[PDB]
């Protein structure tokens, strides 16, 4: 009896109301584009005093569902194909030319050996290599990071979605939004919740992380957009909701392999018309954009079927009381 | 009785025949590469008369499951790190130097302020900034778009797929295809259905969109390849099928944030050996390639099980007639 | 009876033990970054003797969940916007200027026609085009491939994962790993199984492919990381496991459209300050990184429910013996 009304009454509240078994259900089809805005100033030793704008700090300019913002750098300029001593190291140090085999090439080395053992300094000798010389100096990335200004950068995240079963289209620029608003707004939980232009600092902060710390060696940030919509309700709900998680750093006890960095270059031709290269070991945050969602709507079919299933238990409650 | 043969007869037609419950079922593993071919000519004011080929208009050259084709541009050439007046704007206009705080930097501004209030023109003064100068002029993207020729571009979409349960491998270059055919063919529903080289114009047109309109501010195009295969049938069916949808523009009543654009640059060293930069605000279409599919095959197990389930209803039709 | 203990005993072994129906179950959230290390030497005709390092051979430097390594190249240098004869071809050959319509532009041609019919050689005439000239010569990619050294390249694959239900975080740099180890280790099934730095050669070899063959025209390699974890066991299991599959080449009987290649360029300004371009048709392997996994953990609920379901068959074994 209590078991009866408990079950019969349960299949309603539990499955039909709470779990909305009366609803037909779709998953979201999503597309996103992003644009980052902001300007960093750096004075280093020595490229001098320099600005970095969007075309400088987003590598590459375009990716589908993510963007990478440069935070820190180690820059080696005026490289050319030439010979130079490798950086001092147990595998690179030498005394005799015989230590360095010509043509010797190992994945972790600075180039292809000549092989001569040559002075890296007055204190130390190293195997000569054919490489892009000068080699990158061995040093820790600058703290504070050169691109600290990037905490204040903003990103417009534009997101189109559709729910095919329901022929329902929407965009995360809401209908109450307009051009002006985007001329000024920056997303805020309190004053600007419908602004899809987020401050990078706020993104990482809301994930309980410190941009300036994280900017030194770089990292990976998730931006999640959940579109969960009961289409029985007005189309005015069915708004995106935003969470921010840090993706990397899943074993913080390690000092092993922190952050995110990669190398890239800018090539030039010089007077003689021979190539020279600027190599950057860049550190930054990859912002990864992830869209999920499920739309429900009322349908009789799932209702019925779920009731057919529902009573199956309703009868064999008391039937099973005897069935033992 | 009618309910009997209706159910007993139903679990067969409905689930076993229509819904193929007698089949073991896999989902597709997919991989795609793409190559775009074509050449655009532009005469602008003034880079002059210029061609754009694949290495000019695909940014970047390589992405996994998508490609971006440049359609329109705003190009600012001969930039260097220097000082210049910001573009006229409620936030940038000034009268007194005191209006412009040195070091002032806001995400939406043209650079880092000096701050001096200087002439932007004879009519107007603006805060000076350290930036890449000259700044980009404020203007609408060219209509017609500079890259209109891109409607006639073609893209080879090569797609490998496998169904691991069934050890079934296939490629969207069909076995009846050959090298010559690819030397000439362009996909057509009527004459060239097995040509996997699609004209961009036809892609967007088939999605009921107008390439030249869409090329002005850019946009996002879905290309869907469904591989749905009943492996009971000959391996000669199990061909890919193509649909084309536009992904963005999901709230067309808005004038807010149309299309797709991003900024990127080309760096050079000049006489003095100081950097100069060409900044492009590029507009284009992102073509996004999406592969789905499910392979069925005959298996007795799903048959049996689905019958065990099937009769469960068959008996309690008439049993439930009494059960009330 | 045998059917009884067979079923009753079955729902335990089969579903609860083998299929672990007593477990709550999550799917993995994953993130990966990669870094490739190594240096190739090339002597070609004629860019001369040249090294290629990470900034030379990874195009682009950064992608989410994949990386592309250059293996072979065809390089055309000193291109500028100018006129030249198209490469000899049934569609490009001519006798009369009248064969070449000015402005004529077809997706598969070398440029925009002048149109004049001009000498491509002493033997042959071809339509003149406005293009980036000189055009790329028509030739087979070098065998052996210029970048054969890339077989010996290494890639650090760093992978963070979480299982939200279980609040479980881990990284594929295991807790028994340290900095030194990464200073030296390369992944080996036998001696270095916890080294997440893989030799490209070993990746393709383990997929039963030949790097040097595959390097000529390029290809696509899958790297799969399965994290399947029974969290009832110690967190010390729940290690990633690695498989390596080749993704493309799913119809090897074809000579049609082998491998992976794309075109890209490097732009320069010359003396006069007019653009010149190096065009590379690059061939290489796309390494695609794929992370899957399911974590189980003990929960009473799934246990109970699965028993409720389990006995449903247990009773109607002997009940159904009569039910016919
Ligand atoms: C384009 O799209 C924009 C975003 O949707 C629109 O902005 C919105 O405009 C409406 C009305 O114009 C704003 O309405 C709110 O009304 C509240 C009460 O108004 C009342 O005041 C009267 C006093 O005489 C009273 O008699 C009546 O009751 C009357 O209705 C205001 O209190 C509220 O203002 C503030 O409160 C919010 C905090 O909860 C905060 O969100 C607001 O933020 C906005 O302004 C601050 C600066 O003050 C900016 O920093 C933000 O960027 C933001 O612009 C504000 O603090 C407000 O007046 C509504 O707030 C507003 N939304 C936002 C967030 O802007 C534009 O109207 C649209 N433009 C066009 C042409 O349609
Ligand atoms: C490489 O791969 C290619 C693509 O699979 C192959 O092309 C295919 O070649 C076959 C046979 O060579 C073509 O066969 C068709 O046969 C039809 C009837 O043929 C009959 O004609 C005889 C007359 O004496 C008759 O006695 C017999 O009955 C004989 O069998 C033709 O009508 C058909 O031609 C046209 O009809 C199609 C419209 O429905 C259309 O698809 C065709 O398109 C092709 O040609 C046009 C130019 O005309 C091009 O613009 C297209 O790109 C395309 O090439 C055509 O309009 C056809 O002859 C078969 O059509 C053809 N498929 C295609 C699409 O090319 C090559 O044979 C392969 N090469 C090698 C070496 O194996
Ligand atoms: C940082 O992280 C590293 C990786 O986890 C650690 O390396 C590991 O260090 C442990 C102990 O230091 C190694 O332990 C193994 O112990 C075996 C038996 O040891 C026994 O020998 C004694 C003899 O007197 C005996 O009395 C005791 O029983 C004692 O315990 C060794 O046989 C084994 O060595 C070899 O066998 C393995 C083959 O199955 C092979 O994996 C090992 O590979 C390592 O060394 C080769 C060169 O020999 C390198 O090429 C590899 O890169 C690798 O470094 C080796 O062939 C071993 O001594 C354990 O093997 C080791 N793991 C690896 C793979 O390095 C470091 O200890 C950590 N560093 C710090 C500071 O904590
Ligand atoms: N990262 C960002 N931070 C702040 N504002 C932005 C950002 N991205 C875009 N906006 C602003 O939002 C509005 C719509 O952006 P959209 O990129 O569609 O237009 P746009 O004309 O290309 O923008 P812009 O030329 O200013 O980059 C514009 O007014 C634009 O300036
Ligand atoms: N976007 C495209 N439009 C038209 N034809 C194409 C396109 N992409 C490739 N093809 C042609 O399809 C065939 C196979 O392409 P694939 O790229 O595998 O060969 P390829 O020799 O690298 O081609 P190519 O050197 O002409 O770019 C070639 O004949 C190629 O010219
Ligand atoms: N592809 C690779 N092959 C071999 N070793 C690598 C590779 N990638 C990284 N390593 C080594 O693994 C360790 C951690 O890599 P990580 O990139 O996090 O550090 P890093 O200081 O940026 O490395 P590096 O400056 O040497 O590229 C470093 O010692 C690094 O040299
Ligand atoms: C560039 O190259 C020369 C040697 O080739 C070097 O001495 C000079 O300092 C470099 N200049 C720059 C750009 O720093
Ligand atoms: C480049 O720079 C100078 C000033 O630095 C400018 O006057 C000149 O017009 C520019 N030339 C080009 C490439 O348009
Ligand atoms: C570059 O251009 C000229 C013609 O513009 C050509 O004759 C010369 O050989 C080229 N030089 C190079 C870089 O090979």
């Amino acid at each position: 009896r209590f078991t009866q009304a408990l079950v019969i009454a349960y299949v309603i509240g539990y499955v039909c109301v709470y779990n909305k078994g009366y609803q037909d259900t779709d998953t979201v089809l999503s597309s996103v584009t992003t644009k980052v805005k902001g300007i960093a100033l750096t004075k280093t030793s020595e490229l001098g005093e320099r600005i970095w704008d969007v075309a400088d700090y987003i590598i590459p300019p375009q990716e589908d569902g993510s963007f990478f913002v440069l935070t820190n750098m180690i820059i080696t300029t005026n490289q050319t194909q030439s010979k130079c001593a490798e950086n001092p190291t147990p595998a690179s140090t030498c005394t005799s030319h015989r230590d360095c085999k010509r043509g010797f090439n190992d994945a972790r080395g600075d180039g292809v050996r000549t092989g001569r053992c040559v002075s890296y300094s007055a204190s130390v000798k190293t195997c000569e290599v054919l490489s892009w010389c000068p080699l990158e100096k061995i040093v820790d990335p600058p703290n504070p990071p050169l691109l600290a200004d990037a905490e204040r950068f903003t990103v417009l995240i534009k997101n189109n979605i559709r729910y095919p079963k329901f022929n329902f289209n929407k965009r995360n620029i809401l209908p109450n939004i307009n051009s002006s608003y985007l001329t000024h707004c920056v997303f805020s939980r309190k004053t600007d919740p419908d602004c899809p232009i987020f401050r990078l600092g706020d993104i990482v902060g809301e994930a309980e992380e410190d941009f300036q710390i994280m900017a030194v060696r770089g990292g990976v940030m998730g931006v999640q957009i959940r579109w969960d919509c009961d289409l029985d309700m007005p189309q005015s709900w069915c708004v995106p909701r935003y969470t921010f998680r840090r993706l990397d750093n899943k074993d913080p006890d390690n000092n092993v392999a922190p952050g995110y960095n990669f190398r890239f270059a800018k090539y030039y031709k010089n007077s003689d018309g021979t190539e020279t290269r600027t190599l950057i070991k860049g550190y930054g945050i990859r912002f990864d954009v992830m869209v999920f969602g499920q739309a429900g709507k009322f349908n009789i079919i799932p209702t019925l079927l779920n009731i057919g299933a529902g009573l199956a238990l309703l009868g064999l409650v008391n039937v099973i009381c005897d069935w033992i």
